[PDB]
């Protein structure tokens, strides 16, 4: 077996689930205990707003929570956490530290890697970012014709794209006085082409986000951008005015035409999917200003300290992680839905698809043994209320159990019509989790059908269709306002949730060996597509698809 | 029990799966049979491009496919299809026809509901759409100060939002000369506020899209837009120059204050999630032109005819449906990933979240029996290569089985860098399904590590992490180019896939009773949010969350 399944606290939990989970009914749990909300929620005061983590609408009793906390302890969560924070090389397959927490370590307490404090270098790069932000935002940094920069274009993939995109989208109201920001990520030529179409080479600055500065899709996009730029500027020395790098590859950066002074460094202990807090967040700082970026870091730091200092039984990321374990390893739920009732947060779910799924979509444990249990879930979701009119039909009346996190700010950034829109938004946020829990009983639906004037025959036929079984569990995460600080705390909270789950599963949340095979095979296919010759080097499907491509690419429609 | 589970062909299939499925190995299937691609793919010639549906990388043999087709016949798929196309009231809980196929019936062969041909009214509304599009796009239609329209704003949610948004995004290259299009859907005031901030009341045309014309989000947004407009125009007669309605509800459209000549009608037999083909598609036609809209309809019509006339064994939507049944009801896969390698198609997956999940997220059958089997899957995805660098780690090396549809056009709309970007995009499209199929054996990974110069200790430690188990099934759907016609065919193909699955499960794909409870409970909560007094009328969680909102809404941040 594996570490988790051999653990006696896990075995006890699974045994309890087998014998008792059918007796867990949300309606009954609330009726039996008026203190349920009080006992199954955390009201966190950050001093910059409150975050309420209400986990009371979950299929758990006091005893279940106790068993879950005991399991976290006996899986080594507390020790593993302290090891991360101290710079221990917990990314064991790559022999690397895991120190996104250092990037936002506002206290500046030394954190050592190989006996050396990383904080001076973290702060040196932050200082460089601040200076660059002043130069660009003030208009002092001039393009090749002497004009101020109006547009920033981040070119990067995965961890170099999703974070900056999600955060600038979420913090749009804080971008007054900032340049417009654009994100190019797909190798699909559509992405860069449609972006460049709306830009002037005179006033556009490109940020090339790549640690190695050899990333294929990113560098291809970067080179396309440079070609477009040079068509107008006709001067290779002008590239330094319009291109900067988030990288450590000084030689390659200089080769590209970028001034090495404008290379913003980060470190091997910064995972791509944990990198927005580093130099990778430069586009955030440019867009909303460095002050707001520091606030984002500070919110994450607050949550880091919460995670570090708080007993497990009232520790927010730990409890979220444990509820996830309960649903994944005991109920067997494949997915986890993130449903923010906030249009600004429209890329939040997509961000945590990488954060969660690339971290914990794993199957080999620390010992090298294959797991004999489930690991990371499929993360998905769309903002409310839109989801209600798209897929909530399935959540309410389908055949899947789907743990959902509902998220909302109390205060809106746009209190139009004396708060009418936000009142309705809040009402829907509250109603949906209430509905998911309560359902609608036959006696309730029957009276509605009778009042609607349905015949006895029609009523009988329609009745089961109108019944909601309910008992569908949710978390509700409510926060004062979606400020840079609060957003930072929320992202960090989920980062640590993912960490806790990874430790409990005995997997490495911080490597990504599963991307290698696709990369290898793509490099082999690339040169085969050129020219008219038949490709026979693969399986018949791959060959057949290539044949179709070669036959169809010249057809005039 | 239910119709599917009681069916002897289904029980035979399930028994076969139990006894034989573990012996299905994709790598070996391809090695043993050079004709595999040829035997498990459909190359459809539409005369306006080809669509290759390659299902050969699925965990199926000839025997499995035979059993699946026999099951479709035993479940009465052909008769049910014919009933849909003939105007029979197959939406049995609402006693309605299901006639999205009539909307795009280019042949104009009569389709009767209640003994009356629907085609004259379908065509009357299309003619009205054509005339209106000509007037607006030409610049002839003037706003209240006498200026041409520059911006179109669709206000609607769910079925009245997702289709037009997805299609205008996918067909962006065909929008040159057309007005800018905006989509407002969320009640969240951010959505309308940020849209209106970028617009002038003088040159903006609002399209209020709602089947019922009573949806709270849509009517509230519409009223907010009207108030903003009238603050500038100060003349109720000016509304007729700036507001049109797409609806079935003439009375409510009139009540809102829109001229009947500004109403584009559709019918009760047009489901919201099947409505883009109707008047609801007005924003598409305005953006890309009515000619391109007609091409979209024509593509759907081609696929409708394919579905209607083709033997099941060679019928694309039927085969896709059956493969889905195989994975859902035999393998127990919760999800289905849609992965278009096309940035323009970035909202395709989101569209089919509604299309699939709202249709087949059901639990009551035609006989009134509760299902004792799985129904509709959770649909999700992001376009390649973006999804590729986010979550494919889990697809390759997690603990979930995830059927994936990979989609790509052979010809790009933007063949920049002499086709370099598209070459890389195609290579990745091909490599990923190859990688998912093939995997990488321990001995293959061992040789790679040996060649890398790894010590025996370092090799043994890393080895298991580098293994890819493979045997992960995919469909590859490749088409000549993403034109309006081909897009129409692709959407219709999935519509019919969803239909076939619904018939086989004995559920109603065309109602949506599961959205009612949330609406009811939100109406009750709305007035409770007003004032500072505590709410005690709900469960303690709902009460506690309301208390938090009331306590936090006045804090300065």
């Amino acid at each position: 077996m594996a570490a988790l399944t051999r653990n006696p606290q896990f075995q006890k939990l699974l045994e309890w689930h087998r014998a008792n989970s059918a007796n867990l009914k949300l309606r009954e749990l609330f009726e039996a205990d008026p203190e349920r909300f009080n006992n199954f929620s955390l009201n966190l005061n950050t001093n910059h707003g409150h975050i309420l983590v209400d986990y009371s609408k979950n299929l758990v009793s006091k005893e279940v929570m106790q068993m879950l906390v005991e399991l976290a302890k006996s899986r080594g969560v507390e020790a593993a956490r302290d090891n991360m924070f101290s710079g221990s090389k917990i990314n064991y397959t790559e022999d690397r530290a895991v120190l996104h927490v250092a990037l936002r370590n506002r206290s500046n307490t030394p954190i050592k890697v190989d006996g050396k404090d990383v904080m001076p270098e973290v702060n040196r790069v932050l200082d460089k970012m601040k200076s660059f932000c002043q130069r660009v935002r003030s208009g002092d940094w001039k393009g090749y014709t002497g004009k101020s920069i109006t547009d920033i274009i981040n070119i990067g993939i995965g961890g170099s794209d999703l974070g900056p995109l999600m955060v600038t989208e979420a913090l749009k109201p804080y971008s007054k006085g900032g340049p417009r920001v654009w994100f190019v990520s797909n190798i699909d030529g559509t992405h860069i082409a449609k972006t460049l179409a709306s830009l002037s080479p005179e006033t556009s600055l490109f940020i090339i986000a790549s640690k190695t500065f050899t990333t294929q899709e990113t560098i291809t996009n970067a080179e396309t951008a440079k070609e477009w730029f040079l068509e107008a500027a006709k001067d290779p020395s002008a590239v330094a005015k319009h291109f900067v790098a988030l990288s450590t590859n000084t030689a390659k950066v200089k080769e590209f035409g970028i001034d090495p002074q404008n290379m913003f460094e980060f470190w091997d202990w910064v995972g791509g999917r944990y990198s927005l807090w580093s130099a990778i967040g430069l586009s955030i700082a440019l867009h909303v200003g460095f002050d707001h970026f520091e606030q984002l870091l500070s919110g994450a730091h607050w949550m880091d300290q919460h995670f570090l200092k708080t007993p497990l039984e009232k520790n927010a990321p730990v409890l979220l992680a444990l509820l996830g374990i309960w649903y994944i390893n005991c109920y067997g739920c494949e997915t986890h839905a993130l449903l923010p009732y906030d249009q600004y947060m429209h890329r939040f779910a997509a961000y945590f698809q990488q954060g969660d799924m690339e971290s914990n979509g794993k199957y080999i444990t620390k010992s090298g043994a294959r797991v004999d249990h489930q690991t990371g879930p499929i993360v998905w979701g769309e903002p409310g209320t839109n989801g209600q009119h798209a897929f909530y039909q399935l959540i309410h009346q389908g055949t899947k159990m789907i743990p959902c996190d509902f998220l909302i700010p109390v205060q809106t950034q746009h209190p139009i019509r004396k708060g009418l829109h936000h009142k309705i938004l809040l009402a829907n946020f509250l109603a949906q989790t209430e509905a998911l829990m309560k359902g609608k009983l036959p006696e309730e639906a029957r009276k509605e059908l009778q009042a609607a004037g349905k015949s006895p025959e029609d009523l009988e036929k329609l009745l089961p269709h109108k019944v909601f079984e309910g008992n569908r569990p949710t978390n509700s995460i409510v926060f004062t306002k979606l400020t840079p600080f609060i957003l930072g705390a929320l992202i960090a909270m989920y980062e640590h949730k993912i960490f806790v789950q990874g430790i409990m599963w005995d997997i490495n949340s911080f490597d990504q060996w599963g991307v290698e095979l696709g990369k290898q095979l793509a490099k082999k296919i690339e040169p085969e597509l050129e020219g008219s010759s038949a490709v026979t080097s693969h399986d018949s499907s791959t060959n057949g698809l290539i044949s179709f491509i070669k036959q169809q690419r010249d057809t005039k429609l």
